[PDB]
């Protein structure tokens, strides 16, 4: 699986402590995590992640598409997230055709985080 590919369940919390410090340096994007607990961010993105790559857990949180509800994310501020997310890949030593199939597997939440 690709969540054996990078590295395992402490590999995915990494990055994705990574991708959310990115996106809250980026001043296009930050906005939307005024007040949020980044934390449990962090955490739970790495549960959703950990099943959308093949891990052993099935993700039990929120749906997404009522999750980004009205938040207002537009295509290109996904897009960006996006990037945050190769970057904070490759900076862990990603390889880099594992890095876009861990990036194709995060596009396919286009649909339920972008509304407008
Ligand atoms: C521009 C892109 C994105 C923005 C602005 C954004 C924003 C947010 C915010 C503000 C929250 C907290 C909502 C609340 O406090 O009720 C949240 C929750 C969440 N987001 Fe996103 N998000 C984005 C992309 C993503 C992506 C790419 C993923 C998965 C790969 C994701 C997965 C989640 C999860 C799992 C939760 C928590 C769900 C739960 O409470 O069970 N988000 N997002």
């Amino acid at each position: 699986s690709l969540f054996e590919q990078l590295g395992g369940q402490a590999a995915v919390q990494a990055v994705t402590a990574q991708f959310y410090a990115n996106i809250q340096a980026d001043a296009t994007v930050a906005t939307f995590f005024n007040g949020i607990d980044m934390p449990n961010q962090t955490n739970k993105t790495a549960a959703f992640l950990c099943a959308a790559l093949g891990g052993p857990n099935a993700w039990t949180g929120r749906n997404l598409k009522e999750v980004h509800a009205n938040m207002g994310v537009s295509n290109a501020q996904f897009t960006t997230v996006i990037g945050h997310l190769r970057s904070a890949l490759t900076g862990a030593g990603v390889a880099a055709a594992l890095v876009e199939q861990t990036v194709a597997v995060a596009e396919t939440v286009r649909g339920d985080v972008v509304t407008v």
